[PDB]
């Protein structure tokens, strides 16, 4: 294809974009389709002549479409949100034309610069400690990741070569393997799956912290962990503190385990990768507090402000521990997209205020979802609501509240998914998509309200 | 923004995007700013009203432009071609809007499913052994990773938890710790540096082994190393054959070290990030004979297969060891985007035959480069011109050649960039930019003598 043919295909494309998102309300948002239907509807090699792209275009509403689990739907409740905005996607066209790889300053100047900048005005956002910035000779600053989980994964790698490095200065008769042996990393039971991978990965040990009542990391659980582990010759060197856990969006006290960490000498990774969006509105910011004990801080602008994935939002208080020229020590892939694009034209188009009245509007539906929840005593809450998230079940048996879920997700027409609070099977309400307007909660809530009775009945009939 | 606005502003991108790829030779192929530019250039913090998307488009042209390095203008020839085609663009734009984070089946199904039919219809256009393949129950099968450098990565971290657990059966009596410092992993002299950043994050020792005369990796070597490690109490586990090195575009024998990696245990993993793509013509697949030893291939599309970064195929022998339903332990993330759209449109946009013709094109315009190198005798050619590289020098001093790489990249007409072999530092003519012509290749050799008459001329006087 030549440019004067994606001039023509280029804007049939941004309509059939468009379109499908206006009419997304009129899709099933979770699939029909079983494992393994597409390639029976797929020829089984790559033609030998080029399709159409009518002949493609068809394919995409015929067979993929079927199968896809719309997530920007207004009735996808599931995990956490995802981010889809306009200004995101036209950044990403422009990103695949200037088509850089840069993975080192000379690749592309304006890929690395851009990206510091964007860094500075997001920690700005966040009112992040200046330690973690880059403006002004400062010896912190940030990288964009590909994931929350990538970052995760460089803060351990990290706080495993400083360990290593320290141990073998105080005792050069040791290998690197002799305190591989001995290293142990910590998170709370509520982490996410990616501070195990992490540990698997770094070949290290991993232990979970208890979580209080409120499923948060305290001061106390945190001590007794380490007399435990101390004594029995663990060498405490990570620890991963979350703030907008996965399973209820509970946060860890940083303000209780930050100094604890300094003391130890323990790396304090903080995972915020859902809750770090709404730290840029000033009723929030408070969940933050703490963080000027964090070595790293990572949240995703990629599920819950609006910079289309991926956007991963990683800062550091000392980059020689990974002016910013080479970006290469930061992650672990060598090459990059310009991913920073997207970062400047949402944050451009939508301004300061325009991204806080989104967070705003999907906590405000998240308390709406969360009063009709608190109006019906079939149901209770079981953690706090603060975020965009509520944790809810019918009070009673582990299998009435599994029955419930099956009976929601079987019917496809809104979407959630569950979790574990210790023993507890709970129901998770998030709001995800971008669209989601007080209407389709309140619809939703009816849809719970009616199979819940469906299911109530049937465990005592 | 809403759909509306969008499809008014995405058309105008298109048109921007189009108008950028036509006037690409007119821009300066490596820019002239220094590090640090930008910031100047940019306000210090994120505007708390929207800005205009007149006012963004302006910047791009104004203040990012001047510091981007054109990867697609046809007087790129440096390192490798990165992709970039408009099939590849216009499903991007359907991925950003379908927006699906396909950690799971259940995320998308249609995101896990056509990635599976891509590798098998890449896989067939390959000729690999059906080993490789997923298609009719085979326990092998292939995925898309983000990088190559992952790529490796994920085989190093597979053969790390394959010998461990090989070890530990054998000797129940050892720690993962103490198999760690005597695990070896091994790669050729002109291996990418991804291997090494591989053995650091997987914490193992790796070793390079002397290529012969033609920059290969040789039987001969191999076993010489494999005598004396082995010797020294190291347990090799882990090789990175590399089919198209980055310095040279070498080959190591795969017939050669296939068997002996195969009686020693030694996963062997077949690097092939750029060369990959060529063995899609008959006249090319010769290069790949003995990946039937290999226990896991990978190769970029994001290179040289026109499928725009990121896009890295990965095959594996056994599934087991890293019908597919999750591509969880498969990569080092837990998210994805729906990448197989990209590989889906470019495959059936152009078919096998245009992408063969694509490679070809590119083979001739490099042979061409050679053919005008190969009629100047202050020139040499110094490694066997096979596909779309040549490497060359003036005879003589390394000095001559410094100043001769230095004199070409300052006068940022053409760009190219350095290597060097054994003692000996050479100049790299990749053929890189989709559009490339016979007329950019014999101006760029043009430009190369005429400077190399100034550097010469300076050497004497």
């Amino acid at each position: 294809m030549n440019a004067s043919e994606f001039r023509r295909r280029g804007k049939e494309m941004v309509d059939y974009v468009a379109n499908y998102m206006e009419g997304i309300e009129g899709r099933q948002v979770y699939p029909d389709v079983e494992p393994g239907y597409l390639r029976p509807l797929i020829p089984a090699a790559a033609p030998q002549e080029p399709d159409t792209f009518e002949d493609i275009i068809n394919d995409v509403e015929k067979i993929i479409m079927p199968g896809v689990t719309h997530w920007h739907s207004p009735y996808f409740f599931a995990y956490f949100p995802t981010a889809s905005s306009y200004p995101a996607m036209l950044a990403d066209m422009l990103c695949g034309a200037i088509g850089c790889i840069g993975f080192s300053w000379a690749a592309s100047p304006a890929c690395t610069e851009l990206e510091t900048v964007m860094m500075d005005w997001l920690g700005k956002m966040l009112e992040l400690p200046k330690a973690f910035l880059n403006e002004k000779a400062g010896e912190g600053g940030g990288v964009i990741q590909g994931s929350a989980s990538e970052a995760t994964l460089v803060a351990l790698l990290a706080a495993r070569t400083k360990v290593i490095h320290r141990l073998q200065a105080a005792s050069p008769e040791l290998t690197q393997a002799a305190i591989m042996e001995k290293l142990v990393a910590y998170s709370s039971d509520q982490a996410h799956s990616s501070v195990e991978r992490a540990g698997l990965i770094g070949g290290v040990k991993l232990k979970a912290i208890p979580s209080d009542g409120n499923f948060a990391m305290r001061a106390s659980a945190l001590q007794e962990a380490l007399e435990r582990d101390k004594a029995a010759g663990l060498i405490p060197f990570f620890m991963v503190a979350t703030l907008g856990t996965t399973t209820c969006c509970s946060f860890d006290n940083l303000l209780e385990v930050g100094p604890i960490c300094n003391k130890e000498d323990i790396w304090l990774h903080v995972d915020a990768a859902y809750a770090g969006s709404a730290f840029i509105c000033p009723e929030f910011r408070h969940l933050l507090n703490g963080v000027e004990f964090a070595d790293s801080f990572n949240f995703n602008p990629h599920k819950w402000l609006l910079v289309n994935f991926d956007c991963s939002a990683m800062w550091v208080k000392k980059r020689t521990d990974l002016l910013i020229t080479d970006y290469q020590h930061w992650q672990i892939p060598l090459g990059r997209r310009f991913r920073s694009l997207k970062m400047w034209f949402v944050f451009r188009m939508y301004g300061v205020k325009g991204l806080q009245a989104y967070i705003r509007k999907h906590v405000q539906l998240s308390h709406e979802f969360e009063s009709l929840v608190r109006q019906d005593p079939r149901f209770e809450i079981c953690v706090e609501v603060i975020l965009g998230l509520v944790c809810f079940r019918l009070k009673g048996s582990n299998k009435v509240n599994e029955a419930l879920l099956q009976r929601i997700n079987s019917a496809k027409k809104i979407h959630l998914v569950p979790c574990h609070l210790r023993d507890k099977f709970v129901l998770r309400f998030a709001i995800c998509s971008r669209t989601v307007e007080s209407a389709h909660v309140q619809r939703a809530w009816e849809h719970i309200k009616e199979l819940a009775a469906d299911v109530l009945r049937a465990e005592r009939e």
